[PDB]
């Protein structure tokens, strides 16, 4: 039993919400939290504008600090990084953004990266403003993803048509 509310169950691990995830995040305090990162970890707008201003820049500072001593992500790779305010952890994942022209097969590799994980707050991996459709998303979050997943999906229309159109 977790504390996770109101989510729909699609599949034996993925269950799926209208919610903003700054806010699902506030209130349940997961474990994980998923942030759709970038290779520089520049956290501006999407998702991860929208998380880190709710850290009040702290995930900001963090990141470029990493970014100095690492160097940038893959796409489709990840890092662990401090939760804040919003979760234990932070998993940033960067999907492939299909405005920058990166390979959509990728994606597949993104979402692996959550099987290292029991249990995740996420959002749609490349959905959003790195401009993959997002039924495409939720089939590959499914067809890879084994651990147990809440997705949060801002947009209720969209989230509407991504129930109505689930296979
Ligand atoms: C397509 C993504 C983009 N997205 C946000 O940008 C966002 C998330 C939470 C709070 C916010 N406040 C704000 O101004 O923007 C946000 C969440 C969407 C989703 O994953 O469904």
């Amino acid at each position: 039993v977790n504390s996770f509310s109101g989510y729909l169950k699609l599949t034996d691990n993925v269950y799926i919400k209208n919610a903003d995830i700054v806010e699902e995040a506030k209130k349940v305090k997961p474990t994980v939290v998923v942030n759709a990162a970038n290779v520089y970890l520049k956290h501006g707008g999407g998702v991860a504008g929208a998380l880190n201003k709710a850290t009040n820049n702290a995930m900001q500072v963090e990141s470029d600090d990493y970014i100095a001593t690492n160097g940038p992500l893959k796409v489709g790779g990840s890092c662990v990084l401090s939760g804040h305010n919003l979760a234990k952890h932070c998993l940033h994942v960067v999907g492939p953004n299909v405005n920058k022209g990166e390979d959509i097969q990728l994606l597949k590799s993104a979402y692996e990266n959550f099987n290292q994980h029991e249990v995740l707050l996420a959002p749609l991996l490349s959905a959003g403003i790195f401009g993959a459709d997002p039924i495409h998303s939720l089939r590959v979050c499914v067809d890879t993803v084994r651990t147990n997943v809440y997705l949060a999906v801002f947009d209720k229309n969209l989230y509407d048509k991504l129930v109505s159109s689930f296979l």
